[PDB]
C-alpha cells in the first residue's frame, strides 16, 4: 500500500502481460513503489511501454537491456543512475535455453547450449548485481526467480535445471558478498505459471493439473502471489532475510 | 498499519518483553491485527497480562495454555471459539528441554528428556493445529519458530535440535494436511536472539559475536525482524506460501 | 568379499526373511563378519533364531532387546560385552507407529502415538548408541534405516515421517558426539521394499509401480542393495564417512 | 581385493602424486580394476605416464583429454573404444577457475571467468558422460568430485561454489537420463585435502586446522578415504545408488 513508498525498483524481464515480472511490477506499484523496466530487445519495447503506461503515475523509464551484452548492461545502469540516482532494488526475471535442450536427455546438451543457459539464466544475476551495487547507495534487495527444477529433477527441465541450481548458488554467494554493503539477495521459487516461456516445457497442461491435484493448497500459482511475496522481500519487513529461497508454489516443494 | 486489519491471531509463547513471541505480537498489532495471548502457567500470567494491556485498542484476551495438557489446550481454544468468532492464525513460539540435556553429548540424553522436548517443542504444534483448525474457517496461517539446529548440528543444541527437526517435518506434514482447508503452515527459523530461554544455550556471547562477524548482514537478528516476517506470513501477501521455513537470521544459514 | 573379517556386528530388527535387517545380516556375513542378533519380543525369537542358524558355521548369538525397555536394552549389551567383549558396529533397523496414525491426516495424530513413534523409531537409535559405545572400543560404525518420508512429505507416512526426521537429525548429532571416540553414525534411506512393516503403508503396489516407472534406475530396491551398502558403511572403506544419509532407492530421491 | 576385477575404469584428472584422482586410482587398482588415464595437456603427459607405469601389471592406456576441446574428448573416447572396447566407469576429477575469482567478492566475477569455471568444472562431466555412454555397453558408474562450497557458501570459493552447485545438479539430471541405460552417476563431496590446486584456496593450513578441531571425526580427509569410497561407488555393492553425493569429509558437512 505504502510499504514501498519512496522506493524505486528496476524490474527486468517483462515480455508481455503474463510475464511473472509483470505480476511483480503490479505488486510493487500497488505497494507504492516507482518502477523502471528493462526489456531484452527492440521486439519487446512496445509491450513493455504499453504495460508500464497502464500504471497510474509518472511515465516510467523503459530501457533495452540484453543481459548477455556487457556494454549495454553497463550503459543501462549508467542511464538509470543519471535518471534517478538511487534505486532500492532489482527484480531479475530472466532465463533462456535452446528449446531443443528442454526435451530428451540432458546428457545430449551441447556445450554452447549449456553455456548459453548458464550465461543468460544464472550469470546475468551476478552481472546485474554488480551494476546495481553501484546505484543501490541506500542498500536494498535484489531478487531473482527460480524453479524447483534447480533443486531436484523435473522432467524436461534439463539444462534449465542445472542453470537454476547455479542461479540459486549465485544468490547465496551474492548474499554473502552484498550483505556488508547493506544489500540483501533473495530468490522466489515459483510453481508453474502459464507464460510465453512456459511453451518450452512439455505437456504444461498436465503439469498444472498435477499441481492442482497434489499441491497442499490444491491450486496453481499466480503472477500476483509471486509479486506479493516480492513486495515482502523488497520491503523493510524482510530486513533480516537474505540468501533465502522462498517457494511460492502452493507448497508443492515439500512433496516427496 | 492495515495489512492485518480485521484479523485476529493467537500468540502462544510470551514469557516477557524479550520473548520472540512478544516481538511478533507487537508487529502483528502494528499491522492492525487483534491479538489473543496464551501463557504457560500462573507464574507468567501477571507478566503477559501487563504486556498485553500495553498495546491500545480493546483489551486482549489472555488465556493459560500449557501444551502438555490436552484438556487445558482444548479448553483454551473452546474459550477462543466462544469469545471470538474466528481467528486467522496462530503463532506458536513454544519450546522446552531440560537444561541438563543441552550440555555435553547428545548420546547421553535420557528417554524422559528426549520425549519431553519432543512433546513440548514439536508435538504441541500439531496439537495446537488440530484445535486452531476448528476456529479457522475462512482459513489463515499457522506459524512456529525453529532454529538452524534442526537442519544441522549446532554446538550444545543437541536434544532441542532433534526436536526442531520434528517440528520442521511436522510443519511440512501439517501444511500438506491443512492446505485443502485454506490453512497455511510455515516456520520462521530465527537466528540467535537474547531471550530468557537463551541461557540454556552455552556461551551466547561467542554465538552472537560469530554471527556479527560472519553473517552476510553483519548483525544478529531481533524480535522485530522476526515479527515483521510473521506479519508477512500471516498476511494475504503470503497467499501461495506454505510448508516453508524462512530464515530470519541475517543470512547465516547459507554459510558452510 | 572379505571386507569384514574378524569384525562383529549387532543386527537389531530382523523379524522376517524379508526384513531389511536380514538383508543386511546376509551381506555382512558374506563379507566375513560375525553377527549378533536381537529381536523385539518372544513372539519373534523363533524366526530370528531360525534364520540366524541358516548361516554357515557360526556362533549365532541371539538376544532379546525391546528398545523401549531400558533394563532389557542395557542387559542386552552387557551380555554382549561379557560374551564378545568388543563389537565393531550396530545396524539399527527398528521403527514403529500405530497403524491408525499412518492413515488419514497427520494433524489428527494423538500425543501418545506421536511419542510412541518417536520413542521407538527415533530415540532408540540414541539409547542403543549409548550402550553400543561401551562395547565399540576400537571404533566402528552405527547404521540406521530411514526413508524419504523423513525429508519430504510422502503420502500415508505421516507420523513416521516426523519420527524419521528426528532419526535423521539424531544421526547427525550422534555422529557429532561419537566421531571423537572413533565411532561413525550414518543412515541408509532405503526405497520401498515389501516387508512386514510395509503392510502398514497404504496402496503399496502402486508405490512400487511408480518407483519402477519413474526412478532413474527403473527398478525397485532390494534388501540386498541395502545390505551391500551397509557392508561399505561398516567397512573401513567408509572410514571418512559419518553423519551421512545414503539413499539406496534407484535414485528416486532426486526426483522433483 | 578383487571387488572390481575384470573391470576397466577411466580416471580423469591425475596431475600428480597428490591429486585426488591418483588416490582413486590406487584404490581402484588395489581392488583389481584396470585403468585408463587422461591428462589435460603435454605438460602433464610425463607426470601421469610415470604414475601410471607405477601401477604394475599391464601398460595402462594414457591419453590426452582437454575437456575444453570437443575433438580431444571425442578422440579420447573413440580411442578407448577401438583399443579396449568396453569400460565400466569414469572418475571425473576435474575443475578449474581463474585464481583471481577465488578471492574477494563473487559479485566481481567476469562473464568469461564464470563461463570458464562452468565449462571446465561442470559441463565437462556431461560431455564426458555423452562419450563414456558409448563405451559403457555393460553399464557401470560415472563419478565426479564436488565440495561443500557447491551446497553452501564457503569463504573465497566464490565462482567455484556456483560451478560445483552446477556440477551437483548435473549429477542428478545425468543420473536421471542414464539410469535406464544401466548407468549410475554419483558424486563424492571430499573434504579439504592438500593438492596441487588447493593452493588456490585461502589460508589452507587454518582451513585444515579448523576441520581437525570441528569435524566429527576430528581429522582431515585423505585421497585414500576418497579413493575407497570411490571403490564402493564403482563396485556392484553400489548398484542401488545413483544421483547421490557422498560426503567424505570426516562428517564436517553436518555442522551448522
Ligand atoms: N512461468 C513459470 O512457470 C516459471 C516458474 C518458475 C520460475 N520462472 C522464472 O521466471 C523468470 C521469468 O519467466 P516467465 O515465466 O515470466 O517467462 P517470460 O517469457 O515472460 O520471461 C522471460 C524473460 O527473459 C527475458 N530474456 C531472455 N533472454 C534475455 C536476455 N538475453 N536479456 C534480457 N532478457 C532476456 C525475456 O525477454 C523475458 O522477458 C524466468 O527466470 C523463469 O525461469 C518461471
Ligand atoms: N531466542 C532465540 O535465540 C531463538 C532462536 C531460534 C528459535 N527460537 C524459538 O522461538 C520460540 C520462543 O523462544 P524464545 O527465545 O522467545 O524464548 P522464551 O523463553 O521467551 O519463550 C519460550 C516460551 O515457551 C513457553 N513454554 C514452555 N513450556 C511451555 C508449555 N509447556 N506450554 C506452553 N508454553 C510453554 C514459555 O512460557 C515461553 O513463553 C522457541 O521455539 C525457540 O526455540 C528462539
Ligand atoms: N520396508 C521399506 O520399504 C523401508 C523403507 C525405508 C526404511 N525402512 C526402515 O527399515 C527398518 C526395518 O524395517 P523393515 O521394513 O525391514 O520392516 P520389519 O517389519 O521387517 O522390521 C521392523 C523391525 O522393528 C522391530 N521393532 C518394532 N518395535 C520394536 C521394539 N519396541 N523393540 C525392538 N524392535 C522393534 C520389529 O520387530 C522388526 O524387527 C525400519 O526403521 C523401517 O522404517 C523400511
Ligand atoms: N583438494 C581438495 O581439497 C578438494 C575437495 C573437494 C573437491 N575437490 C575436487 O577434486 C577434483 C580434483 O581436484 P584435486 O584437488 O585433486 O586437484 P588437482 O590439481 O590434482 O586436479 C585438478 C585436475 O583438473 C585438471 N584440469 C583442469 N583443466 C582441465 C581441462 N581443461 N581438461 C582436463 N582436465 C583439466 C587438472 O589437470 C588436474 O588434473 C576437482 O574437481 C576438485 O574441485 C578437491
Ligand atoms: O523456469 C521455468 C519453469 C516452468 Cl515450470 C515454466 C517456464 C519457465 O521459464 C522458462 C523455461 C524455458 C526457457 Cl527457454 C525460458 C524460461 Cl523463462
Ligand atoms: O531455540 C533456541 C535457539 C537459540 Cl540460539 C537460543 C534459545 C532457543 O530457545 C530455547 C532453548 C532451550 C530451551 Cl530449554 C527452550 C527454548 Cl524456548
Ligand atoms: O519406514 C518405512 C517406509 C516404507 Cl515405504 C515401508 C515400510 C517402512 O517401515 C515401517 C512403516 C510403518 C511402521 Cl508402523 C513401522 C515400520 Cl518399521
Ligand atoms: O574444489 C576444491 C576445494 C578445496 Cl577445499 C580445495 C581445492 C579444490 O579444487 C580446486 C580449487 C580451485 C581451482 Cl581453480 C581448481 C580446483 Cl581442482
Amino acid at each position: 500500500m505504502e510499504l514501498l513508498q519512496g522506493k524505486t525498483f528496476v524490474v527486468m524481464g517483462v515480455a508481455n502481460q503474463r510475464s511473472i515480472a509483470w505480476g511483480i511490477a503490479r505488486s510493487l506499484h500497488n505497494a507504492g513503489a516507482k518502477l523502471i523496466f528493462t526489456y531484452a530487445g527492440e521486439r519487446l519495447e512496445r509491450n513493455v511501454r504499453e504495460l508500464a503506461d497502464t500504471l497510474e503515475g509518472q511515465e516510467s523509464l523503459v530501457l533495452p537491456c540484453d543481459v548477455t551484452n556487457d556494454e549495454e548492461l553497463t550503459a543501462c545502469f549508467e542511464t538509470i543512475k543519471q535518471e534517478v540516482g538511487t534505486i532500492h532494488g532489482v527484480a531479475h526475471c530472466i532465463a533462456f535455453a535452446n528449446r531443443d535442450d528442454l526435451k530428451g536427455e540432458f546428457v545430449d546438451t551441447s556445450r554452447d547450449g549449456f553455456l548459453l543457459a548458464q550465461n543468460i539464466s544464472a550469470f546475468s544475476l551476478t552481472a546485474v548485481a554488480r551494476e546495481a551495487k553501484k546505484v543501490m547507495t541506500e542498500g536494498g534487495n535484489i531478487l531473482t526467480l527460480t524453479y524447483l527444477g534447480g533443486e531436484r529433477v523435473v522432467k524436461n527441465y534439463n539444462v534449465m535445471g542445472v542453470a537454476k541450481a547455479s542461479l540459486e548458488a549465485s544468490v547465496k554467494y551474492l548474499a554473502n558478498d552484498l550483505g556488508q554493503h547493506g544489500i540483501r539477495v533473495n530468490a522466489i521459487s515459483a510453481g508453474p505459471i502459464r507464460t510465453l516461456s512456459a511453451k518450452g516445457v512439455g505437456d504444461f497442461n498436465s503439469i498444472l493439473r498435477e499441481i492442482e491435484e497434489r499441491a497442499p493448497l490444491r491450486r496453481t500459482t499466480t503472477q500476483e502471489e509471486v509479486g506479493d511475496t516480492a513486495v515482502f522481500l523488497f520491503s523493510d519487513l524482510a530486513r533480516g532475510v537474505t540468501g533465502e529461497n522462498i517457494h511460492v508454489d502452493s507448497g508443492y516443494h515439500i512433496l516427496g
